[PDB]
């Protein structure tokens, strides 16, 4: 057997061994040719009239192999003159089989074409195209750039602030942990702050969903993108201070809507709490330390299969796919969860919302039960995600293998999909959903309820996703409130974000912190991360508690911990269980302080949110917003407004005992102290108390009471 797929697996940034490299190669380059063929004597390819011997040849080798990187051939062909009719002949001990034809036009860059860029007036100069025998694939332009432009945006961004001189693209993808490194995201937007020295500033964006590229260097800002069947590239300017061009954008691609105030207390979470027994016992620490929360995450709550039925749970199975109602179920004394009614109820009574896990994936390794049932249903009723041929598409990420994607781009899936979890809004009454992924959709041509293909479709899944939680709370006459790393343009509108997964280091501190501020450029609202990270070893005492103070200033306050195989000792990112490894008996008293601080800032933080939506002025705010003409704010990229009044510096070093901040124009004052401070750099102690904080003198007497 022998196998070859032209644009392989489809992941993101990297080639599988069984295609072609590159897909659509330049005229002149010359193609790699991979293909699987795990026991043969020899394989050739005829390529054109030629024939070609194949050997024995950015995936992980772990991956790579479960492709089939042991048995894999490849070849380096001719250059391309041409379009090239190919296949491949393999031969087993004189055992014969040949693959399909297959045929690979090479293209050109070039500015002769029927295509046109549209809206970019007179920024927009060196538009080309590039074209083959099949068609127009991908329009390219450059923007003009004058000095001292810095450009801030293109959704959440791990590695910096300006992107100037980077090269970068818009493409949602789960990049696991170090994101920075990488320089990829799991919510992009093809738009950015053109952000002025000297003069007027503005804004673009690209309107589209497929992929795009960007690339700057000396006074241009290189933009290429990836074209449907019509080679028209829409590009939109918006002209003005950041936050009007803010608005331009936000005016077109949706904006938040005000969530309700509980959001901004403190989210407790760990994936290991799998039980009842657990949950309760880690919010009665919580309550008996004194440390106040707000809402808890239960991520393992559910049956690991259809995940949206409580583990343990017992039931008739509904053969025809249909969803349950709460009444279909019983829950066993000595199950995970005996009583999962009275343990919401109880910690509704403490003011303690719930948030339950979710994934958009639809598992297929079982062959029974209601898991089973359902994904038969997707196929037979048309609710899943289909590829070209018309079969449905099944998860070619290593995350949920094979698992299929409701098809959430159109209404009746979203309502039939939801409908399965509308017991625990209706009934158990939780609050909110944290759906997680998303970014599992590979492939160009797959085909999606709604009319768009896949190298459209793909980027919005997150954006639909998220929108269909928040339209099930709705109708449960409670606030959209999901949690989701992924999303796209448009994922503005729908719910909470946070940073996704890292490692526990002062570099992914610093990544994260460049996540919320990019993505509040972009118009997202609510937005955290996992303080001091979710993943690896408990954090040591100085980086917890410096991600923790910086974090009861940021939108929304969470700390979380990656599944261990529930393991000993516990990886838990509480309070007490980092005091319990470092052994740090200052990390539960200070984090109790910041907790509790962050308490006395729920009005604030509401009120300011209300101002960020209404005036689209940022709620965790980069200082161009407010102060674009002063040059020295680029020298302190990780400094911002949190609203109008509150000027954070957060400690992203180990050892330091002191900091300094840069203090734009107007009267400032130490949050700490209550003393008056001179705008321009200040430089204070920074004990493990404190992070540095000013508030605009005018306001001082407003907020004095939440720092008394
Ligand atoms: O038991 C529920 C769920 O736990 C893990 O998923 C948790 C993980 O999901 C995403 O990676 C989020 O970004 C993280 O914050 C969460 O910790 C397991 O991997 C999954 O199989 C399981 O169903």
């Amino acid at each position: 057997m022998i196998k070859h797929r032209p644009h392989g697996i489809e992941h993101p940034y990297a080639v599988s061994p069984d295609q072609r490299v590159p897909v659509l190669p330049l005229a002149g380059e010359p193609v790699l040719l991979g293909v699987v063929a795990p026991e043969a004597d020899r394989v050739v390819c005829e390529w054109g009239t030629l024939e070609l011997p194949l050997s024995a040849t950015h995936l992980s080798e772990a991956q790579a192999k479960s492709l089939g990187a042991d048995g894999a051939w490849s070849v380096q062909t001719p250059p391309l003159a041409e379009p090239v009719k190919y296949r491949f002949h393999a031969h087993r001990g004189g055992a014969a089989e040949s693959t399909e034809w297959f045929e690979v036009s090479p293209a050109v860059w070039t500015a002769d074409g029927v295509g046109e860029v549209r809206g970019g007036g007179e920024r927009v100069r060196g538009v080309e195209w590039l074209v083959s025998s099949q068609g127009v694939h991908r329009g390219r332009f450059r923007l003009q750039l004058q000095d001292g432009d810095r450009l801030v945006g293109f959704g959440e961004r791990y590695d910096a602030l300006d992107q100037r001189g980077r090269e970068l693209d818009a493409v949602v993808f789960e990049q696991y942990k170090a994101q920075g490194v990488h320089g990829r995201t799991y919510l992009p937007m093809p738009f950015a702050h053109v952000v002025g020295a000297d003069g007027n500033g503005w804004g673009f964006h690209v309107r589209t969903s497929r992929r795009t590229w960007y690339s700057s260097a000396g006074n241009e800002l290189t933009v290429e993108v990836a074209l449907g069947d019509e080679p028209v590239v829409d590009l939109a300017i918006y002209e003005g201070d950041p936050a009007t061009v803010l608005t331009g954008f936000l005016d077109e691609v949706g904006r938040a809507e005000e969530l309700p105030g509980w959001v901004f207390r403190l989210w407790a979470s760990g994936n290991e709490w799998n039980t009842q027994q657990l949950v309760t016992a880690r919010m009665d620490t919580h309550r008996d330390l004194a440390i106040p929360v707000g809402a808890v995450v239960i991520e393992a709550w559910s049956d690991e299969q259809g995940i949206t039925i409580w583990r343990d749970a017992v039931y008739a199975v509904t053969e025809d796919g249909s969803a349950h109602r709460a009444e279909d179920f019983s829950y066993r004394p000595d199950g995970a969860w005996p009583d999962p009614k009275a343990m919401i109820d109880e910690l509704h009574a403490r003011g303690i919302k719930v948030i339950l896990w979710q994934i958009p994936l639809q598992k297929t390794e079982f062959s029974t039960g209601q898991v089973a049932a359902d994904a038969a249903a997707m196929v037979r009723d048309g609710h899943a995600v289909l590829e070209a041929d018309g079969t449905a598409y099944r998860n070619r990420g290593w995350w949920f293998p094979q698992a299929l994607m409701p098809d959430l781009s159109v209404q009746r899936t979203r309502d039939w999909w939801t409908e399965k979890r509308r017991y625990l809004v209706e009934h158990f009454d939780v609050d909110g959903f944290k759906t997680a992924g998303g970014e599992h959709a590979w492939g160009h041509d797959l085909v999606y309820a709604d009319g768009r293909k896949g190298d459209e479709g793909n980027n919005l899944y997150p954006v639909h996703y998220a929108r269909a939680f928040g339209d099930l709370l709705r109708s449960a006459g409670k606030a959209p409130v999901t949690f989701s790393r992924a999303g796209f343009t448009g994922s503005q509108a729908h719910g909470i974000f946070w940073a996704g997964d890292e490692d526990s280091t002062w570099q992914a501190f610093r990544s994260s912190v460049t996540a919320g501020l990019t993505a509040a450029s972009c118009g997202i609202v609510y937005w955290g991360w996992d303080l001091a990270g979710f993943s690896g070893p408990v954090p040591d005492a100085e980086l917890y508690l410096r991600a923790a103070a910086a974090s009861a200033f940021m939108p929304i306050m969470q700390y979380h911990s990656e599944f261990n195989h529930h393991q000993l000792p516990l990886r838990d990112r509480t309070p007490w269980h980092v005091a319990e490894t470092t052994g740090d008996d200052r990390v539960v008293p200070l984090f109790r302080r910041f907790a509790t601080l962050r308490e006395s800032l729920v009005p604030y933080l509401t009120e300011q949110a209300a101002r960020t939506i209404a005036t689209d002025r940022p709620l965790m705010r980069p200082l161009f917003f407010d102060h674009e003409n002063d040059p020295e704010i680029w020298n302190h990229p990780y400094q911002y407004l949190l609203g109008d009044e509150l000027l954070i510096n957060p400690v992203l070093e180990p050892g330091a005992t002191t900091w300094t901040t840069y203090l734009p124009a107007g009267e400032w004052i130490d949050v700490w102290t209550g003393d008056r401070v001179p705008s321009g750099l200040v430089t204070r102690d920074v004990p493990l108390e404190v992070v540095p904080v000013y508030c605009r003198a005018s306001r001082w007497s407003e907020l004095q009471p939440v720092f008394s």
